[PDB]
């Protein structure tokens, strides 16, 4: 019954792009009621790799998947996308210095924050997943006047993810009784787990666990996790970051479920303080299409010095994109 | 909610097992409202990475993942198994010829065989994915006798749906619009794709292709899919064999869609005078665990002497396999 949507994913044939096409097209992130068109940008240098993907997704002979194109010009990715998941970032070379990648992830941005203001749906909502999410996602937005900014995110879901993972297991309990889970900030080293607000079972969290474990176990953990996942298995972890993926969009234009909210990246507007233009992860509630920061929450010393520290952070590397004249 | 089942997955670190564990879990094999308890089987060598993907799947915060446990005993793995799926095989690196790939298989499916038989639900629904799908299926099911042998099957659903995509981007169709497709014997080249009873949108297939394109592009372009995705890739077709093995698990747990059916290769009865004992993909109805081959089809001289070539592969590797007294 429904017309289908347009979804646009970029870096469609590395890794996180294996592990998220297919569950897209099967209906796991807009729905099983609703038909999707894929539109997938990859690289010439991948481009025959991405070919082999669209075999693949063919395969699966999936009745949501109306469409199927892969391009290697964004604005042929972009043109009408409803939803755009740009997880294509500068590459990891041995070469590629610091400055030097900011460089490349500063034309990749520009270039299809540009693309995306040119063709796709005014109203199209997108999530920034290369790394540095935060920044690029700024660098995109800022690069796409004539688009709403706030349409614009990057993902902390997985992180946020990871912290109820490691709260259910520390209280036993199943991951689905946990509530307002919360991360603050970049998703990077200085993320800040929100503990005071979250709720197991309905019960507040710190009265299942003491503080010593919360900010000298529960909050490194959290943020090594990525890196343990790779010491084992040797790889990313593409498909949990590929789900993450699938539920920040999914929570974003279905909704939240009443009572609790979810961990997103948008340009700040001053809530909590917090400086405005930065893509900071803030608590969120969402409701057809349309998100609004949890505001009101009581924060104590401990979470206003982590919350600044992870702000700062992020000042730091605007003030970088912004001398190299990239925004 | 259903009372939660467990699934045990062998070569779970593998990539097929990446692009399958989640989706499970995900409650997309046994729907939404299955519990499931992942019981997950890898090699002493490739534990490592599976505590890996264990962390990976505890991170998407699934609320049907009611349990997990990776283990390196399968009798640990597929304690009170309600559903096993094998995709642990032997792998094929150089030196390793057919008489010695056909030893380690051979090891491999005895001795998983046993463990099922001892350890798992009486009742345990198996499927082979790993290869030579078909005649390791048949190793194992030998080697667990007082197990039903017709619950043990092989995967043929890749082939499948591989062969409704063909026709469906030939024809123009949707994919879903595709019914009544079959493959028959066994999953190798001499497989058996067969239009003559299948439907384009309730019209018969060869109302709307001819016999030289189903001979000469049709049945080729099923067979060598498997090779098109690794020269495109560089790697095997992981996602869509892990959504095969979901849906041939999904269609035989839940049901097959009213007036369609399935391929799916079981121990041989007698069905269409094929020998007895041996695993072949049938055109099949199932429902709530149990399946039936559809018979009384038309079988014209083009489908029975493919139909035949394929037997006789099928007998000659259980000849190979019985001389080697593995069953
Ligand atoms: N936002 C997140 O939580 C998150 C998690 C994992 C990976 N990533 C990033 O996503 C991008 C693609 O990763 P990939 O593993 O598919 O790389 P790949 O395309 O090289 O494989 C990278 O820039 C990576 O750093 C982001
Ligand atoms: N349709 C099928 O039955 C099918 C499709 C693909 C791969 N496989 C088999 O499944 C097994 C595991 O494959 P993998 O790529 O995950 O292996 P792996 O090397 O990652 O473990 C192999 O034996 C492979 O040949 C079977």
């Amino acid at each position: 019954m429904k017309a289908p949507v347009r979804v646009a994913v970029t870096g469609a044939a590395g890794q996180i792009g294996y592990s998220l096409l297919f569950r897209i097209a099967a209906g796991e992130m807009l729905g099983k009621d609703q038909p999707v068109i894929l539109q997938l940008l990859g690289s010439e240098r991948s481009f025959q790799a991405l070919e082999g993907v669209v075999m693949e997704l063919e395969d699966c002979a999936f009745p949501l998947l109306a469409g199927l194109e892969a391009t290697d010009d964004p604005k042929v990715a972009f043109k009408d996308a409803d939803y755009a998941l740009l997880v294509g970032a500068a590459p990891r070379k041995a070469g590629m210095e610091r400055r030097d990648l900011l460089q490349v992830n500063g034309k990749i941005f520009t270039e299809q924050g540009r693309a995306l203001a040119e063709v796709a749906k005014k109203d199209v909502k997108v999530l920034v997943v290369g790394n540095p999410a935060n920044t690029n996602a700024l660098i995109a937005y800022k690069n796409a006047p004539g688009l709403n900014p706030r349409n614009f995110t990057a993902m902390t879901r997985l992180d946020h993810n990871r912290a109820k993972a490691q709260l259910a297991k520390k209280t036993g309990t199943g991951v689905d009784r946990i509530r307002r889970m919360t991360v603050w900030g970049n998703h990077s080293s200085t993320m800040f787990p929100d503990l005071f607000h979250a709720e197991v079972d309905g019960r507040p969290a710190l009265e299942l666990v003491d503080m010593e474990w919360y900010e000298k176990v529960f909050i490194p953990t959290v943020a090594q996790r990525g890196a343990a996942i790779i010491q084992a298995r040797g790889a990313s972890s593409a498909a949990s970051a590929a789900n993450a993926a699938i539920e920040h969009i999914r929570d974003w234009a279905l909704g939240t479920p009443e009572g609790d909210w979810v961990s997103m990246a948008v340009p700040s507007q001053g809530e909590y303080g917090i400086p405005e233009g930065i893509v900071y992860s803030f608590p969120v509630t969402a409701k057809d299409g349309a998100y609004r920061v949890v505001e009101g929450l009581e924060i104590n010393e401990f979470a206003r010095k982590r919350m600044e520290i992870t702000a700062q952070e992020l000042l730091d590397e605007m003030e970088q994109v912004k001398a190299l004249g990239l925004i």
